[PDB]
């Protein structure tokens, strides 16, 4: 109960991947809600049947690329029924927009470009806004 800061220390780093995260379980996302808050969160929900998310999958990963700012977790519905349940979502492609931990926007149906334009809509907010 008594330390002297004295200014700060030095022992961390961060990095930059474009690839999208596989969530399979409740506590995955309801956790990354959080330490994904400030970014631009992209819940994408997958189905092993579904052709459709097939190509929305293969979208995705170019994104991630273009917007490192942004974060692309695809859930499987069936997969994980946790949370699917909560927003009870029954259909797919599904794609649910998080921002800080509140969902702002939800894209319903597969579409490429329609994606997109939201994407980068709130994508946005971050560095070198523009």
């Amino acid at each position: 109960g008594s330390s002297g800061s004295s200014g700060m220390a030095a022992g961390a780093a961060e990095a930059a991947v474009a690839a999208v995260e596989e969530v399979g379980s409740a506590g995955q996302f309801e956790e990354l809600l959080r330490l994904k808050a400030k970014s631009l969160l992209v819940v994408h929900f997958w189905a092993p049947w579904a052709p459709q998310c097939a190509q929305m999958n293969e979208v995705m990963a170019e994104l991630a690329k273009e917007l490192p700012q942004v974060s692309f977790v695809k859930l499987e519905a069936e997969g994980v029924p946790e949370v699917s349940e909560k927003y009870e979502i029954s259909s797919v492609p599904t794609f649910l927009f998080f921002k800080n931990s509140q969902k702002i926007d939800r894209l319903d149906g597969a579409h490429a470009p329609e994606l997109t334009k939201k994407v980068q809509r709130h994508a946005s907010s971050g560095p070198s806004s523009g």
